[PDB]
């Protein structure tokens, strides 16, 4: 619904979609730490806005039993953690690539790139899946 945190995640997502192409410029920036640096910044902004959003949502809540409210807040916090961990996993996989290329000592990295692409697809599937769940939980959080 165009929340600030969603637009932030959208920018992280668009950038990652670009990285997935493994185009010439992506390949260049992947050997430097430019891609992981720009990706962590986008991840940080997303989590930052996410936290601020949750805090603001809690100003207009429907009153329920301390227990079910306490549970929904624990459930919401877990979904948040998952998202951050997903983004961290992506960054980590990209760091592994940088090192595997270096270890090749100049050899063709075409096979390494085929495998990186395959893996990134699965990691991105996981991230999208977790983002959707988090977004659904946030939508029904206030009603309790």
């Amino acid at each position: 619904s165009g929340q600030r945190w969603e637009l932030a995640l959208g920018r992280f997502w668009d950038y990652l979609r670009w990285v997935q192409t493994l185009s010439e410029q992506v390949q260049e920036e992947l050997l430097s730490s430019q891609v992981t640096q720009e990706l962590r910044a986008l991840m940080d902004e997303t989590m930052k806005e996410l936290k601020a959003y949750k805090s603001e949502l809690e100003e207009q809540l429907t009153p329920v039993a301390e227990e079910t409210r306490a549970r929904l807040s624990k459930e919401l916090q877990a979904a948040q953690a998952r998202l951050g961990a997903d983004m961290e996993d992506v960054c980590g996989r990209l760091v592994q690539y940088r090192g595997e290329v270096q270890a090749m000592l100049g050899q063709s990295t075409e096979e390494l790139r085929v495998r990186l692409a395959s893996h990134l697809r699965k990691l991105r599937k996981r991230l999208l899946r977790d983002a959707d769940d988090l977004q659904k939980r946030l939508a029904v959080y206030q009603a309790g």
